[PDB]
C-alpha cells in the first residue's frame, strides 16, 4: 500500500528530510514536523536537487515528495534546441523536458481529381526529395489523407477542370516552366 | 456475452445494415484500411458492397 | 454462507486488516474497529495493493473488500 509521508526538520542543524508513514513516528525535541501525513504521488498506468531542473515520472511505485521537490503537474540522434519535427499517426506520446508539443496537425483528404496546394514557410525539401525556397508553392497529387511536413504550410484543395469535346481550358504562364506534357512555357505565354 | 477487461473499452454498439438483392451498401474508409475482398482503401475513398 | 466482515486497525503499529465474521471478534485494547459488520461482495452467476491498478471479478465465492 501507499500510506502517507511527513516532513521532519531538524531545528538544530536546519536539515530537512521525509519520513514515509506505514510506521508511527516519534520526534526528538529538536525535530519539528512541517506537514501532516499526506499521500504519496500515485501515477496510474498510462495516466495521460532533483527539482532545480525538470522531471516527468511515468507509472512509478508510490513515492513521497522529497524536500526540494515539487509536483509541477497533476532519441537516436542529437536534436538541437529550437529544432522542429513531426510525430507519428494516432498513438500514445511519451513526454520529455527538452521537447514541446507545439500543435496537433490534422491530415487533409485528397481525392483522385484533386491536388493540395502547399507553401514553404521556410526553406525546406518536399516529400518527393526536391528543394523548396521560402514562399515557394507547389501541388501534391497522391490520393488519400496527406500529412504536411513541419515547414509545409497547407493552403487549399485544387480540383481538376474536367474537359469535354465541346470545351477547352485557356491558361497563361505566371513564370517560365515545362508543362503537364513537357512543353516549355515562357512568362505571359497563353495556350 | 462479452467478458470485460481493464485494457479494453466497449466504445459503441454496431447495428448491422440489411442489404436486399437489388441494393448495395455504400461505405467510406474513415482511415486507411483493407476491405473484406482484401483490397487497399485509402482515407476518404468510397465503395459498394453487394 | 457469506456472513460479513469488519476492518481492524492496530493503533500501535498503524497496520489495518480485515476480519471475516462467522466468528465473534473481541478486540485487544490497542485495536480499533473502523466499520460495523457489513456484507461480502457477492457476484451472482453470469451477472453481465490490488486496487492501485484495476480488477474486474467474475462469479467468485463471497469475498471481503481488503
Amino acid at each position: 500500500p501507499p500510506y502517507h509521508y511527513i516532513h521532519v526538520l531538524d531545528q538544530n542543524s536546519n536539515v530537512s528530510r521525509v519520513e514515509v508513514g506505514p510506521k508511527t513516528y516519534i520526534r526528538q525535541d529538536n525535530e519539528r514536523v512541517l506537514f501532516a501525513p499526506m499521500r504519496m504521488v500515485t501515477v496510474p498506468p498510462r495516466h495521460y536537487l532533483r527539482h532545480a531542473d525538470l522531471e516527468i515520472r511515468l507509472a512509478q511505485d508510490p513515492f513521497p515528495l522529497y524536500p526540494g521537490e515539487v509536483l509541477e503537474k497533476d532519441d537516436g540522434d542529437k536534436v538541437v534546441a529550437g529544432d522542429e519535427w513531426l510525430f507519428e499517426g494516432p498513438g500514445t506520446y511519451i513526454p520529455r523536458k527538452e521537447v514541446e508539443v507545439v500543435e496537433i496537425i490534422q491530415a487533409t483528404i485528397i481525392r483522385q481529381n484533386q491536388a493540395l496546394r502547399l507553401r514553404a514557410r521556410k526553406e525546406c525539401w518536399d516529400r518527393d526529395g526536391k528543394e523548396r525556397v521560402t514562399g515557394e508553392e507547389w501541388l501534391v497529387t497522391t490520393v488519400g489523407a496527406y500529412l504536411p511536413a513541419v515547414f509545409e504550410e497547407v493552403l487549399d484543395l485544387v480540383d481538376a477542370v474536367i474537359l469535354t469535346e465541346k470545351t477547352a481550358l485557356h491558361l497563361r504562364a505566371r513564370r517560365n516552366f515545362r508543362d503537364f506534357r513537357g512543353v516549355s512555357r515562357r512568362t505571359g505565354e497563353e495556350w
